[PDB]
């Protein structure tokens, strides 16, 4: 029993965290095989960040300008290239701790674990979701740039995020491991704002199924709804539309609990129009949307890595 | 900016997780140097759960009864001993991945990270607090016994918990790494119940300071209170008494935000009286009590 916000074990990623220093800027790098990946803004000054030409700044750099430190060992940079908003520093040594890995770009609503690092040293791990507005509500201070987001598939690490910046609202923006930003963001000191956020509906439903598996049933009702009627209500409360793909993904939880997805949608509809009435679900007074249907199955069935 | 429930990176602990099998029972063990630590109930059968005599059961066991598996390698048990509710299995190989470590027994209110394991394999990491009733509100299934709770101090792992059982309410009970249970619990199937839980007041205050550091100030008021008047109010909401030790511990956060502890106590009393009124604090509609003053300073 119990339901917690749970991250993947971070060990396979900890062995890849290195410190990257370029001039006065120090941030984190991901060392996989003989390449260290990090945000390309490491080559910037405070003036450069205002309106940067990264090709012109990088062409002025030499390999010896980048100081890469893995633990108490300095790696020697033998090449440098840029892929979108990520800098790739070729090193002479392949990371012996390199796990089986993939670079994957995730969709909004998908969750992943963040290994927050400072000076190439892992300080914490937390689970979060890529919001529908493409920001992540992370926890990061200055020095955390280059911290990575990941999932674990059997024994394969899927790297899906690299932290680049904090928006004025305190939310975070970053890229996949190919340097492509999630969202309409750029890596420059300019006026940027996150769009209005919405609730990840499929994840709320998956969390309601986790509550039922844990014995919380007060919110269940006799009612069902059409997918269309549910979406009209959901859209009114800034909830993401629930697609037939989402209904199919919730299939196993629906079969396990005996509550059809559209039957759980009617519970969610009433929760939205009426509130919780001083009650909680899994010790929460708000509907939790940072657990995917896969996370719920993984936690309520004990899948290991 | 931002405030998250954050666990310590679990890598140093993952390299110590092994599978321990004794007869039909399989659970997790912690392999440090040449010793594998696990709950002693791994030696129990069906008739040995209501009233087990662990000394009697362990004396009947031999080293070859214990199957220890680290990854796809079987370790050879060369000795066995019992320390309180923990079984110590001496093995013929020292764990090369053994980190710098300490065994620390924590107090209620303290937080730690849990590396939940099944069959000696880590499946997830999450953050817990030792509740004032000495239980932990974990997320554990059958097979998770031997999963450990820990904190990391620079590069040193302080092991503070080993999971032993689930109480009828779905909460969890375990021991420190010396086998001493937290709480009035025993490793028997006898009728056991967690005491009435209370909110960790010092942690709620630390979390209110984290909210102020993050820019959330709506809950602040012009009032202050005496420690005694705060405790009389707090007790009525099932909140733990706030001691002078707690007030002293909140000193650095009080100095950083400019809000005296007793001033923040008055904000907490007002929240307990009014509720949140559709508002949230750090994205939460409830007062969070699983962040200690030390966690808040570290994260902020
Ligand atoms: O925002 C940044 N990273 C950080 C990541 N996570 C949390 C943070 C919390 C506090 C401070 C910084 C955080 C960095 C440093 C700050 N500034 C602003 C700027 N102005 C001139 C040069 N840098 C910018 C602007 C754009 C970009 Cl891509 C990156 C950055
Ligand atoms: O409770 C236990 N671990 C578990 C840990 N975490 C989550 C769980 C979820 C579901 C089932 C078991 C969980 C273990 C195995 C079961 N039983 C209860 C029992 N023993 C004989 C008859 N019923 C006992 C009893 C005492 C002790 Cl010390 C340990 C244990
Ligand atoms: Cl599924």
């Amino acid at each position: 029993s119990g339901f917690r916000k749970m991250a993947f074990p971070s060990g396979k990623v900890e062995g890849c965290m290195v410190q990257v220093t370029c001039g006065t800027t120090t941030l984190n790098g991901l060392w996989l095989d003989d390449v260290v990946y990090c945000p390309r803004h490491v080559i910037c000054t405070s003036e450069d960040m205002l309106n940067p030409n990264y090709e012109d700044l990088l062409i002025r750099k030499s390999n010896h300008n980048f100081l890469v430190q893995a633990g108490n060992v300095q790696l020697r940079v033998i090449g440098h290239s840029m892929q979108n908003c990520v800098l790739k520093l070729k090193v002479d040594t392949a990371n012996p701790k390199t796990p089986k890995y993939k670079f994957v770009r995730i969709q909004p609503g998908q969750t992943f674990s963040v290994l927050a690092c400072y000076n190439g040293s892992p300080s914490g791990v937390y689970q979060c979701a890529m919001r529908p507005n493409f920001t992540i509500k992370g926890s990061f201070l200055n020095g955390s740039c280059g911290s990575v987001g990941f999932n674990i598939d059997y024994d394969c690490v899927s790297f899906c995020y690299m932290h680049h910046m904090e928006l004025p609202t305190g939310v975070h923006a970053g890229t996949d491991l190919e340097g492509n930003f999630y969202g309409p963001f750029v890596d420059r000191q300019t006026a940027q704002a996150a769009g209005t956020d919405t609730t990840i509906t499929v994840n709320v439903l998956a969390w309601l199924y986790a509550a039922v598996i844990n014995g919380d049933r007060w919110f269940l009702n006799r009612f069902t709804t059409t997918l269309n009627d549910f979406n009209l209500v959901a859209m009114k409360y800034n909830y993401e539309p629930l697609t037939q793909d989402h209904v199919d993904i919730l299939g196993p939880l629906s079969a396990q609990t005996g509550i059809a997805v559209l039957d759980m949608c009617a519970s969610l509809k009433e929760l939205l129009q009426n509130g919780m009435n001083g009650r909680t679900i899994l010790g929460s007074a708000l509907l939790e949307d940072e657990f995917t249907p896969f996370d719920v199955v993984r936690q309520c069935s004990g899948v290991t890595f």
